[PDB]
């Protein structure tokens, strides 16, 4: 991978692996989400970040994902080369945004796009806080100055408000627990595992006859290594739309909410 | 990746990814096992398989893993390039064997090695089969003729008999279930998931202070998508452990294994 000529974005190619594909012999949405996270990490390393700045490490501050929105037009087949371009942008004191564009390396066509919202949080107390000017000036030299949006449209799905699923859920998958492969290098549950847990409550017949087109996921609280999760889904709708909720098995504390859109194969 | 000059083995380079590493910032044994499986699939593709031959597809026959044995000296760090070489060999009527050698791309030093035993099985009835001459001849042209062993040493750990863990287990992790990310393209549980499930019953303090050096795993039966597994571990000793994966209900054995860990 490499930063582009202007040094304001990063590109990387990936060859789709045998264990990364589903029943259709094409990359799963979890493989796509892992590759977005990997290109994001390589962009941060290429410009000197950990994505903590110098001020952040002094004040015990970290960037955490608040929302992930992904739209896939074509999932790359096993053995195909996908090219991913990523860039960041400041959203004032609210936080930052990371965007991605996925392309077929052979045709050059856009096969997917993603956008994510990140907020500043104290690592220890878990208290969210606005972006200070001292931090903002350390990362603005690595962002495009004019707005560059993966989802530019006026009323796009990436900024829609997601409601809370009401009991009883139409479908559910109970007692989900993370294993060591679900944890990152800091022993925290990987953001992609939550995408998998959400999808677990979609019936197998929908997965067998439909393709996932859009997924929007809000991250409210994290799941600890010794926590247990319940995944809940209710149909809200040719296309099939679902409302999703991940909550802790015991007290029912919300960890995530989301929506998925599926199109008939 | 590519077949070597003689066309009897296959090499491929991998850059270690951010999500592939554990708390030590080096590749997990599950990442290593996924890469071995990936280089194995690329070797099969390069010579025209898929690893079913022409007569295997007609007879509804498949290769299934009976045993996996892996030894790691150094786990590659995040961002490091690892080179993996793989080859196959006939073991007469018993089945076939796939071997691997892992190297650091910069130094050229051997950082790990693996060996696996595969048996012929009817995909529908699940009945084990002897290979037979017609199938044997269809793949022997892709194997080295003289023996080439990743674990040559007489009396090596790769061929040791593994006993059945007796109740009560010292440690356990119960109610393990596969999710869709644990399934392969044929909707079967990926062989690497069983390695993860075995490791789940090792206490976190052993993982925090030791490094896994050797893992031997026997595959007795498949875990289905709607099955639930219990992972059991007992210390037998370096730290050595005896392992058992069994179905949560009836207690039917799915796997047994051993691990060896060295103090960091
Ligand atoms: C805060 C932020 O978005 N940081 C970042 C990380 N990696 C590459 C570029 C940037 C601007
Ligand atoms: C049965 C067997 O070992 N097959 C194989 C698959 N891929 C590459 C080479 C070979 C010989």
């Amino acid at each position: 991978g490499s930063l582009t000529e202007d040094g304001l974005s990063y590109k990387e190619k990936f060859v789709v692996r045998s264990y990364e594909v589903g029943s259709n012999k094409t990359a799963t949405v979890e493989t796509i989400a892992n590759l977005l996270q990997e290109v994001g990490c390589n962009h941060a390393q290429s410009v000197g970040f950990s994505a903590t700045t110098t001020t952040m490490r002094k004040l015990h501050l970290i960037w955490v994902t608040a929302r992930m929105h992904i739209e896939i037009y074509k999932y790359p087949a096993w053995g195909d080369v996908v090219e991913i371009e990523t860039w960041c942008q400041s959203e004032g004191r609210i936080g930052t945004r990371r965007d991605w564009i996925l392309k077929d390396s052979v045709t050059g066509e856009v096969t997917g796009r993603a956008t994510s919202k990140w907020v500043m949080m104290n690592q220890d107390t878990r208290r969210l806080q606005k972006v200070s000017d001292d931090v903002r000036d350390e990362y603005l030299v690595f962002c495009p100055q004019e707005p560059r949006l993966a989802f530019p449209e006026e009323n796009n799905r990436s900024l829609k408000k997601i409601p809370k699923l009401e009991d009883p859920a139409q479908y559910s998958m109970i007692g989900l627990k993370p294993r060591r492969a679900d944890l990152d290098m800091n022993q925290h549950v990987n953001n992609v595992t939550y995408i998998g847990w959400v999808l677990e409550s979609i019936p197998q017949e929908i997965v067998d006859t439909h393709e996932l087109q859009v997924i929007t996921l809000d991250y409210r609280r994290e799941c600890q290594q010794d926590d247990v999760v319940d995944s809940l889904t209710t149909t809200t709708s040719n296309d099939s739309q679902f409302l999703h909720l991940l909550r802790l098995s015991g007290d029912g504390q919300e960890i995530n909410r989301g929506t998925t859109l599926w199109r008939k194969k």
